[PDB]
């Protein structure tokens, strides 16, 4: 099938579409550079996109890795944009670990200092403002929500699309953007 229901459906994604990814993927880098998002929000200027990190694939740091883009989930969503923007803290937080694996070939970190001031500095803000984010109950909402990436990162693999909070495309029935914009529209017109 091109799609399975997820159940049950996730919190806080009407009317969107939520990308599981980790920077370690390289099809998740591929649709990061072709800008997969931002074209499916010129298709679709009413959705919402997010991204969902998938920490069993994130390595060393990937407690911290999902620290980073919930704060820049929350900023985005202050600033009024979203993980489809190609100025969001989310989309230049995600461009910096993709280019520090992929393009510059770094296995590792030094240490978690070193790993926290590539996303600080990608984000242009300071470790206070993230380090107080976490304090808050948002935080803890939006980290609470990530926790469902692994699950569904197992069903077939990353990046795994899915609309609305409901319906996961299966990776083998995208082949294209044209694809990809087809099932977007058709399951973001199912109940």
């Amino acid at each position: 099938n091109s799609f399975i229901t997820l159940n049950p459906s996730l919190p806080n994604s009407e009317n969107s579409v939520i990308e599981a990814f980790s920077y370690k993927c390289i099809h998740c880098y591929n649709h990061h550079k072709f800008g997969t998002l931002e074209k499916l929000r010129e298709a679709f200027p009413n959705l919402h996109f997010k991204l969902y990190p998938v920490s069993l694939m994130n390595g060393e740091f990937s407690k911290e890795m999902n620290e980073l883009f919930a704060f820049a989930q929350y900023k985005d969503e202050q600033n009024g944009k979203d993980a489809s923007y190609s100025d969001s803290l989310s989309h230049k937080l995600a461009d910096v670990y993709f280019v520090s694996y992929f393009l510059n070939k770094q296995r590792n970190f030094s240490n978690l200092d070193e790993f926290y001031d590539i996303g600080l500095k990608a984000m242009n803000v300071n470790k206070n403002e993230v380090l107080n984010f976490l304090n808050t109950p948002k935080a803890k909402e939006i980290l609470s929500e990530f926790q469902r990436a692994n699950d569904i990162a197992k069903t077939y693999g990353t990046p795994a699309f899915v609309v609305n909070g409901k319906y996961q495309i299966n990776p083998s029935a995208i082949n294209s953007m044209q694809d990809l914009e087809d099932l977007v529209k058709k399951l973001s017109n199912m109940k």
